[PDB]
């Protein structure tokens, strides 16, 4: 397939992403408790399902939460102000909360059997999002840093193949603050350092110029 790009929301941060974020590529966001991650997922969650005409991909999406931080009540904000019906944007986010890394690892299998599922329709799932991808695993693998690492490789490679055989954007948010980080290292195919600047103006660079945008009711824009 060729790769698709997923509007952002944000004309700058697209230009920086060279259009949006690709399918058939995990991009990692990272960045300090409040830096907006969750809002940019909750951005794309809405973008997605636009025509690619305004920089989606009429696609479906599912949606891993791990922290309770996902929001209905935000989708039906950004996307009465992206010009979609609410109802029909939460219609097509499949969401389920995980409970702790290893359920964490078995919804990623789970979600095959609904990217199958919707493959051939008019809204293949296009966007699978993992908020946040290293919590559980931060907390469960205090002191054992190294089975930690093997169980992170093995989800990420996991996430990858379904990026690359279903032709999906997986956008997966990192917190990293105060002495913390292996980020992800090099494993996801785009890194996003993410944070706040000077009177809520949130600041995004690719590790490995900025884009500057605001978080609004269209969820996230210049
Ligand atoms: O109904 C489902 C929702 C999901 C959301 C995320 C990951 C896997 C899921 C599997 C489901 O059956």
């Amino acid at each position: 397939a060729t790769i698709g790009r997923i509007s952002t929301g944000s004309k700058s941060l697209d230009k920086l992403l060279g259009g949006g974020i690709e399918t058939q590529a995990i991009t990692e966001v990272f960045g300090e408790f409040g830096s907006g991650k969750t809002q940019l997922a909750h951005t794309l969650a809405v973008m997605v399902q636009l025509p690619p005409e305004e920089g989606g991909l009429n696609g479906s999406v599912m949606w891993i939460d791990t922290e309770n931080t996902f929001r209905p009540e935000r989708i039906r904000e950004i996307a009465q102000n992206r010009g979609l019906d609410p109802d029909e944007v939460l219609k097509h986010i499949a969401y389920a909360r995980a409970f702790n890394s290893n359920h964490q690892m078995l919804l990623v299998q789970q979600a095959e059997d609904m990217i199958k599922e919707l493959l051939n329709t008019d809204r293949p799932v296009k966007l699978l999002i993992v908020d946040s991808l290293t919590s559980h695993f931060r907390s469960e693998y205090i002191g054992a840093l190294a089975e930690r690492q093997q169980k992170l490789a093995k989800h990420l490679a996991d996430l990858h193949r379904l990026a690359n055989l279903y032709d999906i954007a997986v956008f997966v948010t990192n917190q990293v603050q105060a002495n913390g980080g292996h980020i992800l290292a090099h494993s996801a195919t785009l890194r996003v350092y993410l944070r706040k600047g000077k009177g809520g103006k949130r600041i995004a660079r690719l590790i490995d110029g900025e884009a500057v945008f605001s978080i609004t009711e269209k969820g996230i824009e210049d």
